[PDB]
């Protein structure tokens, strides 16, 4: 039956593409998806349907009067491989809640039977930057059952990952939602791969794929586009059908053990992130 | 007259370093100054305190009860150039928020005295990566007057200093809080303070500062410090002078004009940030070259 997962990270290391290029390889196999995008630059949809900016709940919503005015086709669109896509729309600046926005995405779809409609699987693609109460709405309310956590062999990346973990580790008495696993996307960054798969060990999960960073992603992405739809002869191309049949068979759902932040150091400079501090310095005139 | 200054701007763009840096060069220059931190991380203070982590009012309230059996001294600790600083703490995450904490932080120091105590300045450090009702919550509720916003010649910082301007002219309407300027935190990208001054520009308002990159930064960073403790004589202590001496005497307090999201790429396209988008190329395979 229909899978319900999310994919939670940090901005700017490519989540949304990750996102996106995992979905195309999971049609391409023949599953039937949904994209929600939670994301308040409202940018998780793009690269299925090869547009500069989907139409959001939001925004079609007030403007249609409101939601309780709104038809599913102004907000549901199919794209690439018959991948259905959805935003949200993010907080209206200086009121809003993301919560709020999540739950009237969510409430819609279920109410109009998006959720029923063939579907194998549905992925909120969610922001990780701080974890409230309102980005964490898709856990508080059994959502997405399946959490994967795009990060990188970065603090803030890492840091990002371990909040999101405390997040699942909040709802655990609550309902059945569960960390799949980390995802690495690749900084070109030496044993990034091996910080990822240790911070997995400590937080009691595992590293499910390494994506590599490589010029067709890029290439791909200025044309709109993914690279399974780009260039489905290429490398990068079967390294996200390897994520997408990982996904597919992932059995190893856990409630995380979340690390302290003097742990989280002790991995970075163990890794060659980070440097031993000097604490002779400190505090002191040239 | 004591001023209340809010620095709002996304993260990883150096924004709280900016911050102590300016913060440092007041007290240099007679003034007595609060920075109460307001990210999630709390790092808003270890360049005042010499410090790696300065204990957050969410923290101290939580293990000891409630924020009612906390004390002012274990809260608002002294460093650099009497500097008093405080970190409101972020929220428990996956249920709380930011907003929530911000207020609880600032009714306290309010109950506290510590707002009437021959003050020249307070200066909430606050991200803006969302600018969400929470984050919105000292200008919603009256306790940030003038706000600056640090950006950067980058797309995501400069998206940020749109929606920033979006919150101010939400509560600036029926309000006294104002937009007072940008400032540049230089990452040498070419036109970088052309694009600044152009966006204040269409925004109604000033590039307040140009702040550049220099390596003394990162000298005084390691060592937990500001520039200005760390080497007064350093070009880049000068800067932060400046960017001090404008503030101080700054008139310039604006309802700001947000720009659309097309308006904002035609700027970062005008000058050489964004690329011209080939619409030829658009949704074309490999195989159809
Ligand atoms: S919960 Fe999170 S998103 Fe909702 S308002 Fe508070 S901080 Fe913003």
């Amino acid at each position: 039956a229909m899978r319900q997962c999310a994919i939670y990270g940090k901005g700017g290391i490519g989540k949304s593409t990750t996102t996106q290029n995992l979905v195309a390889a999971l049609a391409e196999m023949g599953k039937k998806v949904m994209i929600v995008g939670c994301d308040p630059k409202a940018d998780s949809t793009r690269l299925i349907l090869h547009s500069k900016a989907q139409n959001t709940i939001m925004e079609m919503a007030a403007e249609a009067g409101t939601v309780e005015d709104l038809e599913l086709e102004d907000v549901l669109k199919a794209g690439y491989g018959g991948v259905k896509c959805v935003e949200s729309g993010g907080p209206e600046p200086g009121v809003g809640c993301a919560g709020r926005g999540v739950i009237t995405a969510i409430n819609f779809l279920e109410e109009e039977g998006a959720y029923e409609d063939d579907l194998d699987f549905v992925f909120y693609d969610v922001l990780g930057d701080v974890v409230c109460g309102g980005f964490a709405m898709p856990i508080r309310e059994n959502k997405a059952q399946e959490i994967y956590i795009v990060c990188s062999g970065e603090m803030m990346a890492m840091y990002a990952a371990n909040n999101i973990s405390k997040g699942i580790v909040k709802y655990a008495n609550s309902g059945s939602v569960r960390l799949g696993g980390l995802i690495c996307n690749s900084r070109n960054t030496d044993r990034e791969d091996e910080l990822i798969i240790a911070l997995a060990n400590k937080l009691g999960t595992q590293m499910i794929h390494f994506v590599p960073r490589d010029n067709v992603v890029q290439r791909a992405e200025i044309r709109r586009m993914t690279v399974i739809e780009y260039d489905p002869k290429a490398k990068q191309a079967d390294e996200y059908r390897a994520l997408a049949r990982k996904v597919v068979d992932n059995k190893l759902l856990v409630i995380p053990n979340p690390i302290t932040m003097d742990e989280l150091e002790e991995l970075l400079m163990e890794f060659g992130i980070m440097e031993v501090e000097d604490e002779s310095i400190v505090g002191k005139t040239a």
